[PDB]
């Protein structure tokens, strides 16, 4: 129906993502359908989804930095396996998730 109270989706991108270890190899992020605001962000077309950088630190002294989009129904798998070159992943933590809006780049050159 209708509604008197219309409010903008003031929601952080990291608020509608949740880690599942059954997601791929190490894990990934799936949509939080319990949040109404974040669902409207992508429903109206304010963004395409949640762009989050995940840094998977390994025993080899190196880390895998990945960037994907979590969207309603779409799953973003964190790049990495439980062991890379036999060296296990010890920690996982990257950068701030932000709302990714697409752009229409008209090329001039």
């Amino acid at each position: 129906g209708g509604g008197n109270s219309e409010r903008p989706p003031s929601v952080a991108a990291g608020e509608c993502v949740t880690f599942n270890s059954k997601l791929g190899e190490i894990g990934g992020y799936s949509w939080k359908y319990s949040n109404d605001a974040c669902n409207e962000t992508v429903a109206k077309g304010y963004a395409i989804g949640v762009a989050m950088h995940r840094t998977v630190n390994y025993e080899g002294g190196y880390s895998i930095q990945s960037s994907g989009i979590v969207k309603p129904g779409s799953d973003f798998i964190m790049k990495g396996g439980k062991t890379y070159k036999g060296h296990k992943k010890v920690s996982a933590g990257g950068d701030t998730p932000y709302w990714y809006k697409l752009e229409h780049h008209h090329h001039h050159h």
